[PDB]
């Protein structure tokens, strides 16, 4: 199964997200307001995985990079040079098999920590603008061989963090978004931000039992519109 985020404009941007969400899970019964919810994954066999197609990096070209991402956790498995036709898949995502593409088994796993480690970057203080998505975009399709180097390790901590990331978190969709605009400023990951992520899993557990603020780690909460403004998608863990 196939989505496309689109970088054409803040809304596109927002509305393909959006669309991914409302396919892959359902919203909670206490955590909505109007269209908007804190949505639970729908539960998939194990290996399950949807591909999300890059499009509109420029306001029809850089159109030939594709993400692999594991539906039940939303990790990213890989990414696919459709030109090539290769899937480069991290070392822990050996059970994920993509017919039809010549599969390179990496020998890089998928975690920040090897990642930030290879690409000499931390993610707390990195930076995102839509040109250095489409530089990131250029070494993922330069990217050939086993073992992720600097320059393709940079592009997938950019890439995982305005996809992957913004599908958990309405915090960092947010923050990002303003990037495609005209104006194009640049996106900061924050201290805040990377906390979001690394909470995910308690934050996806504490969430069903929510009725009627609430705090996980150094995440707090003090009402619903201030979960419904952060979190947008939480696995199936209760
Ligand atoms: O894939 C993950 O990262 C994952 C799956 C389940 C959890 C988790 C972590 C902490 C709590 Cl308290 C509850 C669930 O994390
Ligand atoms: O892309 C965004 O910025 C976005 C889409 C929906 C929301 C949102 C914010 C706060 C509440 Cl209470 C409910 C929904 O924000
Ligand atoms: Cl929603
Ligand atoms: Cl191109
Ligand atoms: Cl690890
Ligand atoms: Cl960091
Ligand atoms: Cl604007």
């Amino acid at each position: 199964r196939e989505f496309t985020i689109d970088f054409s404009t803040q809304q596109s941007y927002v509305s393909s997200l959006n669309s991914i969400r409302t396919e892959i899970s359902t919203p909670l019964e206490h955590i909505s307001q109007g269209t908007t919810s804190v949505s639970v994954i729908n539960h998939t066999p194990p290996g399950s995985y949807f591909a999300v197609d890059i499009r509109g990096l420029d306001v029809a070209r850089f159109d030939h990079l594709r993400l692999i991402i594991e539906q039940n956790n939303l990790y990213v498995a890989g990414f696919v040079n459709t030109a090539t036709n290769t899937f480069y898949r991290f070392s822990d995502f050996t059970h994920i098999s993509v017919p039809g593409v010549t599969t390179v088994s990496m020998t890089t796993d998928s975690s920040y920590t090897t990642l930030q480690r290879v690409a000499a970057l931390e993610r707390s203080g990195m930076q995102i603008s839509r040109h250095s998505l489409v530089s990131s975009y250029l070494a993922l399709m330069e990217f050939s061989g086993n073992t992720m180097t600097r320059d393709a390790s940079r592009a997938v901590l950019r890439f995982v963090t305005v996809t992957a990331e913004a599908l958990r978190f309405r915090q960092i969709q947010r923050e990002f978004r303003q990037a495609l605009s005209e104006t194009a400023p640049v996106y900061t990951m924050t201290p805040g931000d990377v906390d979001l992520t690394l909470n995910w899993g308690r934050i996806s557990n504490v969430l069903p039992e929510y009725r009627g603020g609430v705090r996980v780690g150094r995440i707090s909460f003090n009402n619903i519109s201030a979960i419904l403004g952060t979190v947008a998608v939480i696995l199936n863990c209760h």
